[PDB]
């Protein structure tokens, strides 16, 4: 089940660590863990997943984010992670991620990033 397949830990490109619970009606509840950017430590995680996926060899529909905020720091910015759940031998998360900060509005043109992670059940 994708339940089943995304509860665990995951490990992206960069060396962050994704820890998540995938609920049995399509809750995601974790932490993160980032190997870039102005953050240290763990941070909470909540999102989403498709709990019926199609049966047909597609991948399961996801997202979660994060707020860059935790006991020792606070970037002032959340990043949102979209993408799907494929399963397998060769389990994997792909995703595409925009990280948003707080801008003033003449800044706002600037305020979001865009980039794209790809997690794996090993290292």
């Amino acid at each position: 089940t994708a339940e089943a397949g995304i509860t665990g830990t995951w490990y992206n490109q960069l060396g962050s660590t994704l820890i998540v619970t995938a609920g049995a009606d399509g809750a995601l509840t974790g932490t993160y863990e980032s190997a870039v950017g102005n953050a240290e430590g763990s941070y909470v995680l909540t999102g989403r997943y498709d709990s019926a996926p199609a049966t047909d060899g597609s991948g399961t529909a996801l997202g979660w984010t994060v707020a860059w905020k935790n006991n020792y720091r606070n970037a002032h910015s959340a990043s949102t992670w979209s993408g799907q759940y494929v399963g397998g031998a060769e389990a994997r998360i792909n995703t595409q991620v925009l990280t948003t900060s707080g801008t003033t509005e003449a800044n706002a043109w600037k305020s979001t990033l865009v980039g794209h992670d790809t997690f794996t059940k090993v290292k």
